[PDB]
């Protein structure tokens, strides 16, 4: 397990654009294209995304290339932030997929909104941290992908993606 293994279980694959679980415009593992309603303007984003004139719909080689330059953005996000940077420095590599998981599917800036429980993170208090986790719009809207991601925070373990 990794944190492409792990993010490709929580976001699927899809090769035709499809409305993610905020109800915008996605495609691929979880590539989100645009939140404006327009179809057209989340097929313009596509087609610049990929390079080339698509109809909506992509090759899994295309999904999987979008896919890792997801994780590198994330990864970069949580390097040039100032609150996020020192957490993921102060982590284990699993845990540290557990943060990437959260950036990918909220933003740099919704992650390093989690002040009080980012400290906690960095203060090793595991099962606090799971605890202040949970009490987010994050978890409520997806407590199922939550509670996977906040075990992995809990336990450093990949218990909750294993099987
Ligand atoms: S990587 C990445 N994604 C966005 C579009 C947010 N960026 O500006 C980077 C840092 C190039
Ligand atoms: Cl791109
Ligand atoms: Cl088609
Ligand atoms: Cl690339
Ligand atoms: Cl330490
Ligand atoms: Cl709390
Ligand atoms: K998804």
């Amino acid at each position: 397990m990794n944190i492409f293994e792990m993010l490709r279980i929580d976001e699927g694959l899809r090769l035709k654009i499809y409305k993610d679980t905020e109800g915008y415009y996605t495609i691929g593992i979880g590539h989100l294209l645009t939140k404006s309603p327009s179809l057209n303007a989340a097929k313009s984003e596509l087609d610049k995304a990929i390079g080339r004139n698509t109809n909506g719909v992509i090759t899994k080689d295309e999904a999987e290339k979008l896919f890792n330059q997801d994780v590198d953005c994330a990864v970069r996000g949580i390097l040039r932030n100032a609150k996020l940077k020192p957490v993921y420095d102060s982590l284990d590599a699993v845990r540290r997929a557990a943060l990437i998981n959260m950036v990918f599917q909220m933003g740099e800036t919704g992650v390093a909104g989690f002040t009080n429980s980012l400290r906690m993170l960095q203060q090793k208090r595991w099962d606090e941290a799971a605890v202040n986790l949970a009490k987010s719009r994050w978890y409520n809207q997806t407590p199922n992908r939550a509670k996977r991601v906040i075990t992995t925070f809990r336990t450093g373990t990949w218990d909750a993606y294993k099987n």
